[PDB]
């Protein structure tokens, strides 16, 4: 019997099989969950990336840029978990920044234009897919996005970090909205994963900088963590997110459940 | 659903059929937990309130302030469960403050021969429990204490404020020796719950002050929680408790979770 | 001898005499301080305004949106206060959010193009100041800007609420640069003051506003708290630009009476 | 022309030249303040160090530990700075935890009679010295006391970490008390400083560990501050509490002061 045993739910953000949302919907399944996922932009390659997934699930296209996939999505999801269903959760699971935003690009040199992209798709799209599928949730649900701790500054994350800072602040309005549904709305501050988002768009942004970032990961988070942090395993993220979906954490909401090995909670 | 099946878990600090740990342990044997009980000076009532649990569990002595108590603790336990076993989840519920340190009582008048009473009691046994549970805690186990959001000031709560604010630290250091053993330390800041020790902040049931107590409770939880707050319903703290011993937030250690409704991330 | 002789200090966000930016130059002034003002949109109105300061300052045009303004800005700056100075303080106080991303609006109906202005000019405006004027800053200088505390949701602030928690962010990625120049950067959390700012929050129900105003600060600041007057605010500000607090930087005072360390 | 002018401030805490309370009382005395001072246990030692002051300041015993010594208190500085007059400012620069509580001596080993003494000196302490002095302070007037940013655990601070967590909420119920005298109450986190207190107790405790421990600590507070740290220069911290006695921040009470060259708002 699973956690998340006949709940429905939809899941953003796969791109690879280390993508964070892909782990995941896979712990999501083992759990007893039927989910509808979503792909941006590259739904080919997507499609064979969920075909290794332990069970099948309908896929949509969602661009959170895009005002005609979000007022469609509520109904094409509606489509695909049959009519007069209901999705149990939501799972935001995406992010963006432009490379002038990040690395060893100076932090004064990313124009607005860059800037305002990241916080689109970082940020404001939470409150985009609350909006679009709080009407088609039922009572109990939970909604959760990702984070990563944003209340101190550090090398290279730079304009990510005032993006993931605003995050935090729409999750608590989006609360408030949510509540009167009987729906949550949580973050999971995870540690680091290795992901595509980590390498190419971090560590490329880093250049030839690349092993500082290791460097800093690990001092930032397996030395500090009291259990240890294995940024090869995204499966203890997964399962913070699956707590959050389940009804094991009902009073719980606006709020930041930190699943970093207990790292942020220790100085060195 | 057997969300804890065949862990072995300490639960201590019941003293009625109100307590947060009564329904901790109510919740933990319908999720397939075989419980171990401490209680405290009043064995013969707590017996009596022991069995209205849905499954039979051995109650042990413990006053935290004894030393022979807690030297033979691990041993009691040990004996209680079987040679051989140990322990999943330790579950720290305990407080106390003198009345002097509490309510009307002006807070400079408190002597500190009753604030220390207070911190030995609810934040140091803390750190006590740990250091005599331990040694008997599988790899993977879980230890939660209780909490009252302490970083703000308020009417009433007074010293024993500084008391939880001194179980916060206590518990991320309590973090780092149990990381040793793969175990993790959490707090449970829960939302207010109508039971003995609320009576006892402003002086017994019908204090002087419990009307503006109530009032207070409201607008501080209910008018603030985006999900509301129903101050008679233990249940969701004791779901958020469970969720914490289980294996369902591996990653999270040395922390803090909010059972309250949201409340605390809401200003007005 | 005053908290700030001779320092010069740039302070934006004028528009009326109840601006806090207006008593924040009024106090730098009062302790010494040689002003250069920059002010938007309203040059007329705002020259008018700032006649009524105790001391003439030049005031120069600063629309936080346009590049231009921007790239000129430290040239123009070192025109008004004498070619060879540079500037030892900058305050940002200024925002804005669209009708849309406040008061009773929906939340979720505020579109992104209104949202990413309101950042634009709100947060992303603190490090776009910097980069234009710390080229022309002195070691030991202060560059503050106004906060007000975002760490829990709010009715009415809504998307301006998600603006200071970026600008906050924003904040300790300033202090980073500005420490190669030896200068400090922080935001000062006021509490309310009357101000046109926050008569657009809602228009001009405003009776709602003042009742969780009085609820949320004068009830729970210990010292209290007076929504008219805008001195302490601008004396905290001033704390900040003067050597009183050299250790200090990417950080967040408070001068909103204690408020925020109150729950009830 | 001073930041202090005429302003009658007590400042307890000095113990050596190196002491922070000696500079405060040295930058205090710069900028026109008139003096009092206490001090604990060694009277002729500390006697020759406060002649190394600017200027000639009477100076009194006080164990906070002693009920007389606080009863007295209020009377023997009356006396002092003359009757009819009050104090404008106080400083609590004062703090003491076993060495069991401390460096390498695990942390588990502490027992409470030992934490507790650490509670009293530096956390409680900071409550009496507000109930005996507010009878005879200014309205206007300003109490401030020394933190070390305890929100994140730490090696070797231990259990003067658990006191300072305490010390922290004590903080914003004497500001509560102090308001009714129109007071306010802060405390300022100093990044560290080679002081007595450094050496003697945390360097201790240290035992072999102290000398790459401290030197790892310098390195990483000075790498963190975007304008530096240099722990043998109190004069910034110093200063800091001077701006916290004047006019300067007449809104700002229950609060911290992070005079720390930044480091607590940097990750990394
Ligand atoms: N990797 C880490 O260590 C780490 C840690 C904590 C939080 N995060 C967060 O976890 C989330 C997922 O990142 P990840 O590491 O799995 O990376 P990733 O590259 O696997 O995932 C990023 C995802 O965002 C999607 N995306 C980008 N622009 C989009 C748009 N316009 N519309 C829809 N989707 C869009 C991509 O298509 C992709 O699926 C992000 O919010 C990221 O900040 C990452
Ligand atoms: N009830 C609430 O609103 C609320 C909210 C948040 C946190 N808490 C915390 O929850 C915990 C439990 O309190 P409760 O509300 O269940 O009340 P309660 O009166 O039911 O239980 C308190 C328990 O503390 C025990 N205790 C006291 N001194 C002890 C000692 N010397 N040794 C061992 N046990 C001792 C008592 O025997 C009793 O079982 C406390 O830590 C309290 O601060 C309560
Ligand atoms: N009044 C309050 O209660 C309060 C409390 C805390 C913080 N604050 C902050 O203080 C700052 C000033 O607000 P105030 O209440 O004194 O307001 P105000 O309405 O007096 O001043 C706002 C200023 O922002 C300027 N501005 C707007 N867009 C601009 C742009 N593109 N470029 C340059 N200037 C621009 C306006 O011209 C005006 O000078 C803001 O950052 C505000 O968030 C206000
Ligand atoms: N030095 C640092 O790096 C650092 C950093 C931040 C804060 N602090 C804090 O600053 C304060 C001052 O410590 P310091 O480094 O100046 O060291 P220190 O040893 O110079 O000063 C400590 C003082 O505490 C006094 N004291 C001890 N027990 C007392 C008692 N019973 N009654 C009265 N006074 C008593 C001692 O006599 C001494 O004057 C303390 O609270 C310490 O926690 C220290
Ligand atoms: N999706 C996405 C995404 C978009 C922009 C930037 C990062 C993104 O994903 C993340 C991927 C990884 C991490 C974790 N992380 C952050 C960093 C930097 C590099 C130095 C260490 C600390 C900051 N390294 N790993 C956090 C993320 O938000
Ligand atoms: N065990 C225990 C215990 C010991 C002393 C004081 C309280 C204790 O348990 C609690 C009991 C109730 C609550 C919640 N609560 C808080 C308050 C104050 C006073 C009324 C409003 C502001 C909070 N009243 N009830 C929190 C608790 O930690
Ligand atoms: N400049 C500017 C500015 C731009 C958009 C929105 C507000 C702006 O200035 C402010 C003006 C007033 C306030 C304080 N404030 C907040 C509020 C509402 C009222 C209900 C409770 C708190 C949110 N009322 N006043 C804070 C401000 O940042
Ligand atoms: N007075 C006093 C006092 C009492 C007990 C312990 C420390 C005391 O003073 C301090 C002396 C130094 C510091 C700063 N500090 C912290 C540390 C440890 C060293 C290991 C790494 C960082 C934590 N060393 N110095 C902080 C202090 O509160």
């Amino acid at each position: 019997t699973g956690l998340l045993d006949g709940k429905r739910i939809l899941v953003s953000g796969i791109i690879t099989d280390s993508s964070i949302a892909f782990h995941i919907a896979r712990v999501a399944q083992e759990q007893g969950a039927q989910l509808v996922l979503t792909g941006f932009d590259r739904l080919r390659l997507i499609q064979r990336i969920t075909d290794r997934l332990p069970a099948k699930a309908p896929l949509l296209e969602l661009d959170v840029q895009n005002e005609e996939h979000l007022a469609s999505l509520a109904g094409r999801v509606t489509e695909a978990i049959g009519a007069g269903n209901k999705l149990d959760g939501v799972v935001h699971s995406i992010g963006f920044m432009p490379q002038t935003g990040m690395g060893i690009n100076p932090f004064f040199d990313a124009p607005y234009a860059d800037v305002s992209k990241g916080i689109h798709i970082s940020a404001y799209s939470y409150a985009s897919m609350a909006k679009a599928l709080l009407p088609i949730m039922n009572p109990g649900g939970s909604i959760v996005g990702m984070d990563f701790d944003p209340s101190r500054a550090m090398p290279a994350y730079n304009w990510m970090t005032v993006a993931k800072s605003a995050l935090e602040s729409v999750n608590r309005f989006v609360a408030r909205e949510a509540g009167k549904y009987g729906v949550r709305s949580n973050l999971v501050a995870a540690g680091p994963i290795r992901t595509l988002a980590m390498s190419a768009i971090v560590g490329g942004a880093l250049g030839e900088e690349a092993g500082a970032q290791i460097q800093l990961l690990e001092e930032g988070w397996d030395q500090r963590a009291p259990i240890g942090w294995n940024m090869k395993d995204a499966t203890p993220v997964a399962k913070t997110v699956c707590a959050l979906l389940s009804d094991w954490l009902p009073a719980t909401t606006g709020d930041i459940i930190y699943a970093d090995g207990g790292a942020h909670t220790q100085l060195l």
